[PDB]
């Protein structure tokens, strides 16, 4: 059951936002190096399948140099029951675009803390100000939390919003999408990237977005910009079939 926290989420009263209901985002992963520091987000959309973002692995080509954290809430004394898992196989999206698939060498044990997100379907456009959650271990700016998983409700903002020269100046692309709060104070931010954006839709929730770049992070007039997973789930859908 895909996109179902058994844990269910809570909304605030990562900059800003605050700490998760713990194991609330159960398809949230941590990426690490081999040596065990988290760097990058992650999403579970199957038991072998990890969805990140491809700037998260610049560094090494090598399946070898990462390690994948599933169902932590903390980000250095891992509970006992956290999954630890080496990768197998990296696969970068083939149009350069800022996403990648990481192929477990095990299957990811499913439970009431480690669950995958649902995918949406091929070219749905998140509609404007709908409110969807990030999440993460990022930076905190000053914001309380450090060490533990944050979340953070943000609107979306359609692209063509987006793109004019008040916020993002014709940055944004297609296979992108923006979501932040104009007046600042909340996003996502450096250590967040390649996490999810999820949104709720009828009783669970769908892997919308990947956490990629932005003009800082919660500054005014400048919201996050995410990979628009829609745009790119028949190009995984492949990849985990063929592989
Ligand atoms: N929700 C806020 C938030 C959450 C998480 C993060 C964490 N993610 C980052 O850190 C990314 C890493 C990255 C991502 C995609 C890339 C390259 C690098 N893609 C290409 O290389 C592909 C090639 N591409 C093609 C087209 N591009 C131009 C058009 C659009 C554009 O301009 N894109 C852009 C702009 C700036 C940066 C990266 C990308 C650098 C840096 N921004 S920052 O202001 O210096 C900063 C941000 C945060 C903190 C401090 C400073 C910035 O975000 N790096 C140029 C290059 C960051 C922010």
């Amino acid at each position: 059951d895909c996109g179902k926290p058994q844990v269910e989420p809570k909304k605030c009263p990562v900059v800003g936002g605050c700490v998760a209901h713990p194991h609330s985002w159960p398809w949230q992963v941590s990426l690490r190096t081999r040596f065990g520091m988290h760097f990058c987000g992650g999403t579970l959309i199957s038991p072998e399948w990890v969805l990140t973002a491809a700037h998260c692995l610049e560094k090494s080509p090598r399946p070898s140099s990462y390690k994948v954290i599933l169902g932590a809430h903390q980000e250095v004394n891992l509970e006992p029951h956290v999954q630890e898992i080496e990768v197998s196989r990296l696969f970068l999206e083939p149009t350069r675009k800022d996403i990648a698939l990481l192929k477990l060498s095990s299957p990811a044990v499913i439970t009431d803390k480690v669950i995958p997100a649902c995918l949406p379907s091929p070219n749905y456009v998140v509609a404007d100000r709908t409110e969807c959650f990030i999440t993460g271990w990022g930076e905190t700016q000053g914001t309380f939390g450090a060490g533990l998983l944050k979340e953070a409700q943000l609107p979306v903002i359609e692209n063509k919003v987006c793109n004019r020269y008040e916020f993002l100046n014709g940055r944004v692309q297609s296979t992108e999408l923006c979501a932040g709060h104009l007046a600042g104070g909340t996003d996502s931010c450096q250590g967040d990237a390649g996490g999810p954006l999820v949104c709720f839709e009828k009783d669970k929730y769908i892997l919308q977005g990947v956490t990629s770049w932005g003009l800082g992070c919660a500054r005014p007039n400048k919201p996050g910009v995410y990979v628009r997973v829609s745009r790119f789930v028949t190009w995984i859908e492949g990849v985990m079939r063929n592989n």
